[PDB]
């Protein structure tokens, strides 16, 4: 049928009065991006709107902020229809009042500190009956256009006259609080989040099209990962985005009550959603309740496993309901729970990446006013190892630094705190600083997977060799087509060999780079510190998250380390499991493999069989040209003088390892420090009785090129450059 | 199991005493037990004085069928070893049917299975499918259909647009399930049975193996007359060894050969890698390495394959490695020459292989495969490229006496080297045209030029000193079970 109809989608711009549709489209029904358009949604409710262009969006799609997704009683899935409104006048008066849930903990003028500046200069398309949210002196309060003299919708020019009368109103049976969990309050993990949607969107959206069907829908989605990282908080707003009816299960409530009341609540749970589906049942920390078979050590507590095992097999009534549980330890789960029919369904809701963490830390500072020196940005990239929960604390801790101090003042006369006070309250880049000393984050020592910001740029020379990479990792992911065209599938995995500090490290990050793909550097000592007994499940555990990342590359660096290590029990039971994963790992999955090592003599030979890591990329030390490269690379974050002559440098430097000009010029560079911290004092002498000299000069080198010694001797070259003839020789006898 | 386990102590014995009272009540019956570890696992992980009873409890039901009232009892396990012994005595629980994870004939029946009411696109290849999905058990199957199924509807939300709780098999019928949507649901696969040791008929044939003719011909003298010909065997009075020992140098073909022998014979094939045993620990080793031979039993007639045998030896000098490889040595002589049951062995190191193997009776048949001869060379580069679309410039006689002295893997590095080239160069020709555009004709095609670079750019994987040893032990390996040196 007609054009006007268009599907929800999650909003871009926050802004409560914008919409948005594709360029394609605002041609399509011909309208432009000042125009206030009418939306029509279900339950006979209306929402007026700025429409705007958008790139993203696809033309079939409308994205509108959950405000307006609400004000239309309508969800993500759903189909509005949208129109043109040329008709809408200013307004005279417009009378809007809070609801009280969202006020009753804060005083002061509403109409003064919320109303004033969100309708100053915003020219806000509204309507009668439509909910508004206004976020200010660290709260978020939402009011009721009761009344607009241009009813039902108006314009706010500033010449409209806009009322609060005292006292709020309560909540509408149908009205859903924006004061709920949402897709818009979860950041950085947006894939995940996809995974989750898909899954459940199906037969929660759409009922009785899946019990007519008759194909069957998961039931058990099991979230995981470590503490603090939102799985609590995104099974809640699926059920809510959904609309589904949400019934809790907290994991230690349960498991603190006597022996029949536990078994019994989770029949009543399950009961009361089936009732009330489509539902989503949430089992939060599930291992509280289903711990691992051995540990289960009590009769009583394995009645409840059992239990819940009955009651998961007893969705068979498959009445629309989703069960999701939560666990930091999926490892603690009783296996019996992770079988099929059960909980089918795993996804890993990792750590934060930087721009996951800065997402996460724009979505705790809406209500706050921050400081104009405040880079979030920058906090992100500090806070590494952090995750969701401690960016949220660590958020709230920086407030309540900027509350205290400003305390101080205000303590003259603590009593009258206002919410005046509280939108007059800075939040300063300081109160950041602060927290994040006062800051102890969890998952530092958590294995990092995301895409390396090391790129080819950072690499010197090896140019071929880089392209090389770009045949074997980039083109079957982007021309998979390709490569079946010609009948070949590609090898799984690749070996650098030569030197140390040729780059073999950078090399693996710098791939990965270019090709858009996760990344996941496993050290030799990492793989020695696993307990005898735990390196057999680590191991595996590792080629998971592989798959979880795809498309990936997993690089495993340092391999001398582990080399030595054997010719020891230990170090070999991991390779040999190594060299299992490996085979287990299809080459369709899109999983690279990349191995990296300083003694290319003692590698075991099974490494480099055909399949595994045949592909013999030899690293050696940089050549001239190279050099050059090296040092530009390195000192591009560097004031360098043009003084400074790198060809000449190049020369004077054969034989040195990419790592030793790093040296030079962290050598020469430090010197240069030290003249600069040397002559603050001499500036700081002369004022006892402005034009500081922040610029490295050709001593600096000629001095750091004194000390200069070589990190690679030459008999150990001519032994590598051999090893670049026969290496491939190994898996006979020893060379 | 679980909602026996679930209940009061009281009404699980209970529930136990009425279930057998009413299956002899409707003789004939069956009663089911599914997951029986839940009721009755090890008495040593049972600790809890109930437990124990329930086990006992079910114990003397079972003994309780001597009624004989025409009932059976099935039951069904993910661990058949954690079951209470006590229950697999004669007299109850005294058949067990191993119900495998399917193979690649079976993946196949599994999807058709599962495709019966959708209606499948014409693209869709289930046959590709399923030699695609390794590993995979007959849920992951279930689940990968009804994924892909999904995937179609998914795809068709213009249709679900609609968004009316209504049914309507106009549409529905309409509704088709594309190779993409498969290909969608594959990479989304979770397989769970990839660590599961495999049985299975290998697709290996002879003609995917270029030369080692005579090499082919006495592995049918040593597997298949024995199978096809029991009797000749029976009347001379003389029963076959019961296993071989490929050596040589590395990539010959060793690990294709094991697999094109099975595949001649239509006979059942066990691969273990030295590696893949390594990785068990030491406790766990010795029931899985038993576990092998049962299996192989299960699938007679069969060929028991292991291969890399070479990792292992490495590894003695290692705790692991010799219970290992004593272990297996056991099993070996346990394998009656009835059970047609073929173990063969491979090895890139002789010099290093366990003596005590080369006896009598264990792998007594010492098979040396060598470098390819020019002959082989030439069929192997065929082989290979079969599959590829090859120029009609390109010349295989001219790349085999160029490689005089390379193994059959090193001719597949020049030939997927060769390719490597041509796939750079069809996607650089490509980015040309479209540069140009910006301001049908493509090659599908591998050409000499690209295997003059290979060819210039190869390398050998077989040393001369490393193939003169080759030689000798040819001769002398034999003799390694008295003082070696
Ligand atoms: N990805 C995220 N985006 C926004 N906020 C987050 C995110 N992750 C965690 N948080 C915050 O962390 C706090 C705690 O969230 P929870 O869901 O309870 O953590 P969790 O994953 O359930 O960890 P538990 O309690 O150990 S299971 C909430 O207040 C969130 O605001
Ligand atoms: N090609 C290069 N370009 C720029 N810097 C390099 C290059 N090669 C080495 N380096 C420097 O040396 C450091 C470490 O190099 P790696 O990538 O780790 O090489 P490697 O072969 O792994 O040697 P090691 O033993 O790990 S230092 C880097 O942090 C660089 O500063
Ligand atoms: N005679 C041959 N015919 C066809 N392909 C061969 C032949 N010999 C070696 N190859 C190739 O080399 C690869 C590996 O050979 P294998 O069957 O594994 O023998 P192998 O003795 O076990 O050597 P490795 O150490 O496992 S590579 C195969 O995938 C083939 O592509
Ligand atoms: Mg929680
Ligand atoms: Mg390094
Ligand atoms: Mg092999």
């Amino acid at each position: 049928n007609r054009p006007n109809r268009l599907i929800v989608d999650e909003a871009i711009n926050e802004d409560n009065s914008v919409v948005s549709l594709s360029q394609p489209k605002m041609d399509e029904l011909q309208l432009f991006r000042g125009d206030t358009v009418l939306l029509k949604g279900k339950k006979r409710r209306e929402a007026v709107c700025i429409v705007l262009s958008d790139d993203t969006c696809s033309d079939e799609k409308i994205r509108m902020n959950r405000v307006v997704r609400n004000n239309l009683r309508v969800r993500l899935g759903d189909v509005i229809s949208i129109q043109p409104c040329p008709d809408v006048k200013y307004g005279k008066r417009i009378h809007v009042l809070p609801i009280d849930d969202t006020v009753e903990g804060i005083t002061g003028n509403l109409f003064e500190v919320y109303l004033k500046p969100y309708f100053l200069e915003a020219y806000r398309p509204i309507r009668k009956g439509d909910i508004f949210l206004v976020r200010g002196g660290m709260r978020a309060v939402e009011f009721k256009v009761v009344e607009t003299d241009p009813s039902p919708y108006c314009i706010v020019a500033p010449d409209t006259v806009i009322h609060c009368e005292g006292e709020p109103i309560k909540r509408e049976d149908e009205e859903e609080s924006l004061n709920e969990v949402g897709y818009d309050d979860i950041g950085g993990c947006r894939k995940q989040l996809a995974q989750i949607k898909e899954m459940v969107e199906l037969p929660l959206r759409h009922p009785a099209l899946f019990k007519a069907i008759g194909v069957k829908p998961p039931r058990g989605i099991l979230l995981y990962g470590p503490p603090g990282t939102g799985k609590t908080l995104i099974a809640r707003a699926v059920a809510n985005e959904t609309g589904a009816f949400f019934f809790l299960i907290n994991g230690p409530e349960i498991m603190s009550k006597l022996a029949g009341e536990s078994e019994s609540n989770l029949r009543k749970a399950f009961e009361e959603a089936e009732k009330n589906a489509p539902a989503i049942i949430f089992i939060d920390e599930l291992d509280a309740i289903a711990p691992k078979r051995e540990k289960t050590h009590g009769e009583v507590e394995r009645r409840i496993v059992s239990q819940l095992l009955t009651l998961m097999d007893g969705l068979k009534q498959r009445a629309h309901v989703i069960v999701m549980a939560a666990t930091n330890r999926p490892n603690s789960i009783d296996p019996a729970l992770r079988r099929f029919g059960r909980f089918d369904r795993e996804v890993d809701i990792g750590i934060p990446d930087a721009t996951g963490r800065l997402e996460i830390l724009q979505i705790h500072t809406k209500n706050m006013k921050l400081a104009d020196d405040v880079d979030l940005e920058q906090v992100a990239n500090e806070t590494h190892g952090h995750v969701g929960a401690d960016l949220a604390a660590l958020c709230s801790e920086a407030a309540l630094q900027a509350i205290r101090k400003k305390m101080d003042l205000i303590d003259l006369e603590d009593e009258t705190i206002d919410a005046e006070v509280m939108n007059s309250l800075a939040v300063t880049m300081d109160d950041f600083r602060w927290a994040l000393s006062q800051s102890n984050p969890s998952a530092l020592r958590e294995t990092v997977v995301e895409v390396p910001q090391v790129t080819w740029e950072d690499i010197g020379g090896l140019e071929d060799v880089k392209r090389e990479l770009q045949e074997l990792v980039q083109y079957p992911v982007e021309h998979p087509d390709k490569f079946l065209k010609f009948g070949m599938t590609p090898s799984k995995g690749v070996l650098f060999y030569g030197p140390p500090g040729c780059g073999k490290t950078l090399l693996a990050k710098a791939i990965a780079n270019e090709c858009q793909a996760n990344f996941i550097s496993i050290k030799g000592p990492e793989l020695l510190t696993m307990w005898f007994g735990e390196s057999e499940a680590n191991v595996r555990e590792i080629f998971d998250k592989a798959r979880q990342a795809a498309p990936c590359v997993l690089f495993f660096d340092e391999l001398d380390s582990i080399a030595k290590a054997r010719g020891g029990g230990a170090a070999d039971r991991v390779i040999n499991q190594i060299l299992t994963e490996m085979d287990g790992m299809s080459t369709k999955k899109n999983v690279f493999i990349i191995g990296a090592t300083n003694r290319p003599d003692i590698i075991d030979p099974a490494i480099l069989r055909p399949g595994r890591l045949d592909q013999l990329i030899y690293i050696p030390l940089p050549d001239e040209k190279s050099r050059v490269a090296i040092l530009k690379a390195n000192l591009r974050k560097s004031p360098v003088a043009k003084d400074v002559d790198l060809e000449f440098l190049a020369k004077m430097t054969n034989g040195f390892s990419g790592a030793d000009l790093t040296e030079i010029c962290q050598r020469a560079c430090k010197l240069a420090i030290r003249e600069s911290i040397e002559s603050e004092i001499r500036r700081e002498r002369e004022r006892q009785t402005d034009d500081p000299v922040p610029e490295i000069r050709r001593d600096h080198f000629e001095e750091a090129m004194r000390f200069a010694r070589r990190s690679v001797s030459d008999d150990d070259i001519d032994k590598y450059e051999d090893f670049a003839d026969t290496l491939q020789q190994s898996r006979g006898f020893g060379s």
